[PDB]
């Protein structure tokens, strides 16, 4: 039991807590899916990285870092 791709916005505080450096406007789906299932507390499913799955974890990236 991990990050979960429903729980987008657990993921995003995860993604900008570790990465505030970067800016997600730059960041693109895939290079998103390559940090996030490079985190070692995500835990679901590697592949069922939906586009809207990853776009709503982007969108809260984008929420989070702005």
């Amino acid at each position: 039991m991990g990050l979960k791709w429903t729980d987008s916005r657990e993921i995003g505080e995860a993604l900008y807590d570790a990465y505030p450096d970067l800016d997600p406007k730059t960041v693109r789906f895939t290079d998103m899916h390559q940090w996030i299932c490079d985190l070692e507390d995500f835990d679901d499913d590697p592949q069922a990285s939906n586009e809207k799955i990853l776009e709503a974890i982007l969108l809260v990236w984008l929420d989070e870092a702005e």
